[PDB]
């Protein structure tokens, strides 16, 4: 990653192997569950494209997911290129070539080029743009690690409301439900897909009770 | 988090992944038991709103609890807004917009805005105010990984007074009994919910014996 | 804790979560055995009252012991107040209010107030005074995690003298026997509470043999 | 490795034993699987030839692979020599001898010579050239179980398409299939080596569906 | 411990809890085996008396050994006092009181006094002198965790010479045999306490063969 | 070890306990296997003689090996002395006594003397010369757990060529075969000590096939 040195300049530093191993950790337990996303972001602050690739390259297994991820990245790359036409003419000292989609993604760019862009004035944040494309990939992949389908989340005959709740919101994340959607689902589906006794209690509570009030009424 | 640099200025630094992993640790063993609270605080000294979110976002599972937490945070946000009316007019260089509830919580604010507030003179401590709202959430959630049946805590027929005591105060924490309440409960309920032999001894000790004297009289 | 920065000033730094986890470690294995005491001290050098509380608050379990500890702390607080009458009148810039027992203990004092005291010239070392009160608590608690009836430490019929010795001095620590007491106990009780064969050998050695000579005579 | 000091000069620093142990780690679990490659690179940024050898020398086991690696390195060395004829004449102060293949590889060069080259103006990046040769070795070794054995990757009778996909691309990596090849294999072999039901669905999808569409059609 | 800062001055730093835990580690597995000695030394470079005590105080168990250790320390203290008479008269600014045995050992001295001595010009290395006394204690204690018994180390009927050798020198360490003694024992006892076939071979080798030649002759 | 400070001078620094523990690690798992050698070297860059001893002294167990190591070190010491006669006469300020074998090894030399030599102009690298002698010891010791009989490495009747290869080169390392020797052994012994079917195939391949071609022909 790029980081701030003593003299105020942003300079490059090697990715930490501790962080790569932490990333390996997460993927090894949680696979590509909704939480792999904020983690991947948290673990890659200030990363270059090379650093992002190094991280993705330590993933073992998940061959289909890696390919799906690659394909989103490549769709984002081709779009970048469409929306950014090349401007001709000679490059001045101190300046650099306009990055193509491939360069952002780190296929056609050197580490030095990546730092020059991310550190130029004004910078072109290739690491940030490429990490955006990777997160969009991750979004698509998580939807294979937690396939949507909320209508199939029903409270068991003797299942504690608490557990039914974890299974409800755990499914909403996977399908990347916005906070707005979760509010509507709570007022409706959560109530409806509950067991008979609870559904009567919840239905009795009135529309607009908070989640902590619902859990209390059906403990 | 924000921290003190050599030149005396408070500047930003990335959350440690070691701390995030430590936080993941705690939640993975203790779940949301009373101790998750002081820990969460201890692990987030000087945090920004982005840092607090990054931490909450590494929690896997507990979908119902996360939603309940979100809802408290949002109630605190809406209150903030109610008690802080917006003051119109142009923003001077060096100053910044008055934060809304959403900005405190980090939904509508950038990292730079968060640092400007927390580091301005006088600062507006968004990280502190948002961490307050999160701790209030945690309080509510622990009461789903904790029951308040102080009346149901009775000393077993052959249970050592020592163990009966851990089970008594362990229940008081969960229900967040102030230190004042604990004093009254010790003088009363602790004595009353004890086994026959001990209750006679304790009742014999007189009102006002310390906890170490009680344990001694019933060892 | 408070620590020395480059410019020579003592400034605050967040408690290390590594240290808190180390402290959790100790309590999780050794509970409140005599060794929990020097450890707690070693782990809290330069701590503020907030840091000391954060540490005590990560302890899980031991509800009776925590309450007993709280009560000593509060007795020490009330004494502090008795021996330190409040002096009236307005506070000058650069000065601060005289700490009460509650402030030392961190209930009524802010982190900033704690640093001002501990860092003022001359300082008022609230962290040191409060850590003293906590160690006195620990002393009382260890006497529920240990023994106290040295008279009950007898050498087994076929127990090696070496093991009998560890069990003898391990009990003396818990009961905080001074070095002077240990010398008298060695000359007497150690000899007397030994098995028949050893007791004759030790009694044969004469009063005044060293511990290494005793172990040699009964190997 | 060589790194940037405060005064701007690139100076030498000892390889971290933490990194060597991390490298030992990887090899001990993943052996020489496709991921050992980007890791080895990530762990050796800025390394000298001595640092690269130190790393290879901590590998236990894999005697055949180490020898195969040595042989590629030596073929690369002999080629270097072929393409770089020696230029005679006396060496000026401040300059150094032209490195031979053996020197790059670190057999005939001292640590000081390695730093002089890598740090000279213009530098001769022996550490970079030697790390290139090692990665080419690694490529050959990872194939210690290739094909083209893709024809043997068939979807099980009741195997989930997802798993069949990981096994397909996991085999493509080992055989170092370029991104171009993977695209053709996806359109063809992936479809053909799938179970009966899936193969009909995929064949129904039409040539040119993305990997995420294929997984969706056969979930 | 005391360590060298940037400005060249030796200043104090808190003992690392990582080191204390490492020390706890060693004692928890190896107890007080001959190797506890060089370790204790290695772990306490530059320590003050307070640091040495903090380390000894984290030892759990071994009550008899701790007391024996204390007694050696106290014998060394009383000797120090005998050989160093007190010199009267007022203390100049910048100077300090002559340390007594008790001060060296850290019972009667403050941390600041310890640093003043160890850092004065010329210094009085209390940490070094006290660590010497502790190592002498350790020596005595190890002789209860491995006392002695050489004549009892005989090579088994079908025991490999290699193993017989580890058991021979492992016993010599415990009994703290100097390097001079080990040489004589090798020429004699090692040969004599070997099995019949080996003893004839060794006896055949002639007096003065090295240990590697002996192992070769009896593999 | 000795290291480069900011002002350009080589000054001393305490051995890292992390490195000593890493060294303990290696010896505790791999014992004295061929890989202990490059590790020991990698872990001791820039070490003084005291640092090398501190490292050797943390080894537990292996009493016979430690003695054998000591004896090589002492043979190297006595040789040093033979080849370096003492030159008489008074020592000038700024200069130092010519080191004897014992001083190199750290028995008769102080830490300060070691630094003066290693840091003098021109230096006398006692740490380097002593580490050479230790590596020669290690070489001899590694031959205690392994066998120097390559003629005894034959491919099993149904043993996979791959495994036969690991057992061949694993034996070559132990006996420290140079890279030149390994090339000759591959062309000859590897082929000859293979099972009947493989030996015919290999013999069929012609002299001069690479190791990867041999493995392919006998998979």
């Amino acid at each position: 990653p790029i980081v701030q040195n003593l003299q105020g300049q942003m300079v490059h530093q090697a990715i930490s192997p501790r962080t790569l191993n932490a990333w390996v950790k997460v993927v090894e337990e949680k696979a590509f569950s909704p939480e792999v996303i904020p983690m991947f972001s948290a673990l890659s602050e200030g990363a270059t494209p090379q650093d992002l690739n190094t991280m993705l390259n330590t993933v073992g297994g998940h061959q289909a997911a890696m390919q799906m991820l690659k394909e989103t990245i490549n769709e984002e790359a081709a779009e970048w290129d469409r929306l950014h036409p090349v401007h001709a003419g000679p490059i001045a000292p101190g300046q650099m070539r306009e990055p193509r989609g491939s360069d952002i993604a780190g296929t056609t760019s050197t580490l030095q080029e990546q730092i020059g862009w991310m550190t130029h004035n004004p910078p072109i944040p290739v690491g940030e743009i490429y990490k955006r494309w990777i997160i969009l990939g991750l979004n698509k992949i998580v939807r294979m690690y937690s396939p949507t389908s909320i209508l199939d989340i029903r409270q068991g005959p003797k299942e504690p409301f608490r557990d039914y709740v974890d299974r409800f919101y755990k499914t909403l994340r996977a399908e990347q439900a916005s906070q707005e959607v979760k509010n509507a689902a709570t007022e409706t589906l959560l109530v409806q897909n509950a067991n008979p006794d609870c559904k009567t209690i919840l239905k009795a509570l009135g529309p607009g009770a908070t989640l902590e009030e619902m859990m209390t009424a059906c403990q």
